[PDB]
């Protein structure tokens, strides 16, 4: 095992890393996945007691949905039957004009469509909701892959093709039609890929800022009857909508014509089956995850319980997470984490104040972001009003229940377009082992799920908590000023609040941060420092402010506790195949580098373990990088 001076991650996690098998039903095992499993176990036990009666109606619905999802017997007995009439319906839509003419039913009955609606805040007016117009994803895990014809692309397409053909076989397609449909679908997928942003581009917010008038939406999609169908669910049609990506919607009328309709139709049919299959028998849900497992190198499907709990969470995660927090997250832990967050924000203000490169105007607006920043702590006091509109009925099968929730969800959101953003909507449920920052709300969220070992304990020392949870708190605050966040004001609106020289100085730090991670190895895979720049900025400035809470002259034993606890909180063991996929899409660097890279920027690291120039965890002073705290 390496010395802590040579490899912090392996000196701390190396014993666990070498001995811990990755279970065949997982692609990764980690501090967070193991905690997630523990949480799931407890909550499944609790929800199992709540069908007949529960504390509230939404919790009864949550329990009911879990019971349906968990009913292996029923789901086995039904098999593929529940989907068959949906597939017959799509199969009778043989032409583009019949597709258009059926569009009211397709929209009503929650079918796979070439555009899907999502409602959230307008980036140029964060006080109000806007309709976002999303579309299909590509089969390859990055749209940029289609630029290069090679063996990996062929292998990935073959894996998907094998899944898709077997799913069509399950519903009675002949060998001939399997092949024809899969080939036709790939042809749509290949043409789609030309108008889907590369993953690197998806890491920048401005990629999603694609406003268009309602008329322009009609000009782009009215030939399919989609805008008209959507409009029936709204009191008024909005003046402005937003395309999720730049190039897809404008090109939809090339992508989907009467002549190439059959390629869309094949893709739509395969994807409807794949989507609904998640709610059918255990065999069929497993079949529907085959391709993603191939990409992950995962030998087996997830456990039945993990799968059934996942389904209940699709629609009732906030309700479940609210119950989790009310039940298992203590008032004294909540008060101590609340105090920690207040302290970190206070120290972040001190750091902006002491900062020596920001000009006065820019520094003030940075402070404004810390001034309006809101904190969502543990779990919501009040459930979001969506939960006045979701329901689950006793006798429904799982697919019927899921289709209803989807319909209720779509109908609710179509009614939110004339309305102000509800600040009571949380972006994470209370039991989630995660945390977040939302630039549109300028807020930070810390679900109860993450506020326990291995991240936090009332019984741990302040230095341990700072390392386990403080750096996370700091990370989330830092997202307000990362390369995305810095583009929004303290009201959640995209607005340039930087001077030219300060914006130039900032850009150079971002550039240095990409360079600090670019090309580093994980499991044999190259890390993309541009892709991951936003998260590496947040890690760096988050660790910085958390370290500052140790005071001006910390004891070495506390400096050590901070780094050890941080390092342990990141213990992660993943399949090399999963790394390859993740490292092409995820804005986060891998866990080993999130541990070993950032620390070497900070004098407290050198002081903690008396790190010398010959040590593996030594960075030359002129390569050390800090952000606000300089
Ligand atoms: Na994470
Ligand atoms: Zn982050």
């Amino acid at each position: 095992l390496p010395r802590i001076q040579d490899d912090l991650y392996l000196a701390v996690n190396g014993e666990w890393q070498a001995k811990t098998p990755i279970p065949p039903d997982k692609s990764v095992v980690s501090a967070d996945s193991n905690l997630t499993d523990d949480i799931r176990q407890k909550l499944v036990a609790d929800l199992s007691t709540m069908t007949k009666t529960a504390k509230t109606l939404p919790l009864q619905y949550a329990a009911r949905l879990f019971a349906k999802a968990n009913d292996q017997t029923r789901r086995q007995q039904l098999g593929i039957e529940p989907v068959r009439d949906r597939i017959s319906f799509l199969m009778a839509l043989t032409t583009l004009d019949q597709f258009r003419s059926a569009m009211p039913k397709l929209v009503a009955d929650q079918y796979v469509l070439p555009i899907s609606p999502y409602v959230d805040a307008d980036m140029h007016d964060a006080e109000h909701n806007i309709l976002n117009l999303g579309g299909p994803d590509t089969i390859l895990p990055d749209a940029a892959m289609y630029n290069q014809e090679d063996a990996e692309n062929a292998a990935d397409l073959a894996a998907w093709s094998q899944m898709a053909a077997a799913m069509l076989a399950a519903v009675g397609f002949s060998q001939t039609d399997q092949t024809a449909y899969v080939e036709a679908a790939k042809r749509f997928d290949r043409r789609l890929a030309d108008y889907v942003p590369a993953n690197v581009d998806l890491a920048v917010d401005s990629t999603y800022d694609n406003p268009l008038s309602w008329q322009a939406f009609e000009d782009a999609a009215g030939y399919l009857g989609i805008p008209q169908a959507f409009a029936t669910y709204m009191p008024q049609t909005p003046a402005k909508v937003n395309a999720v990506v730049p190039a897809y919607l404008p090109h939809l009328s090339k992508l989907l014509t009467p002549d190439n309709y059959s390629e869309w139709h094949a893709w739509m049919v395969i994807n409807e089956l794949l989507t609904c299959a998640t709610y059918l028998s255990d065999d069929l849900r497993q079949l529907a995850g085959q391709y993603d497992r191939f990409l992950a190198g995962q030998p087996e499907a997830s456990s039945w319980t993990k799968h059934a709990f996942g389904i209940a969470n699709e629609y009732f995660d906030d309700v479940i997470g609210q119950y989790y927090g009310q039940t298992y997250f203590g008032a004294d832990a909540k008060a101590d984490v609340t105090a920690m967050v207040k302290q970190i924000l206070a120290q972040y203000r001190v750091q902006l104040e002491n900062n020596t490169w920001l000009s006065p105007a820019t520094k003030q607006k940075a402070m404004r972001k810390l001034a309006t920043m809101q904190v969502k702590m543990g779990y919501p006091a009040r459930l979001f009003s969506l939960y006045d509109h979701l329901s689950v009925d006793v006798d429904d099968d799982l697919l019927t229940a899921i289709l209803k929730l989807s319909a209720q969800t779509q109908a609710f959101w179509f009614k939110q377009l004339g309305q102000t953003v509800d600040r009571n909507q949380w972006n994470m449920p209370g039991h989630l082992v995660n945390a977040s920052y939302d630039p549109l709300k300028n807020d930070i969220t810390f679900p109860a799920g993450i506020l326990q070992p291995p991240y936090y304990s009332l019984k741990w020392t302040r230095a341990e908590n700072l390392g386990g949870t403080g750096a996370t708190i700091g990370h989330e605050i830092s997202h307000s000023f990362d390369n995305n966040g810095a583009l929004y004001d303290e009201y959640g609106n995209l607005h340039n609040w930087w001077t030219p020289a300060d914006k130039q100085a900032f850009d150079q730090l971002v550039k240095a941060m990409a360079a600090q991670f670019d090309g580093r190895d994980y499991e044999g895979v190259k890390v993309n420092g541009t892709l991951t720049v936003s998260e590496n900025m947040a890690d760096n400035a988050g660790m910085d402010v958390a370290l500052a809470l140790l005071g001006d002259q910390p004891d070495v034993k506390d400096l050590q506790a901070f780094f050890i606890t941080y390092a342990r909180s990141w213990a992660t063991k993943m399949r090399p195949e999963r790394a390859k996929t993740v490292l092409r899409q995820d804005v986060h660097a891998p866990a080993t580098l999130r541990v070993n890279v950032p620390v070497q920027n900070f004098p407290a690291w050198y002081q903690a373990f008396n790190v010398q120039p010959q040590d593996g965890m030594y960075r030359q002073p002129q390569k050390r990088l800090t952000i606000w705290h300089q």
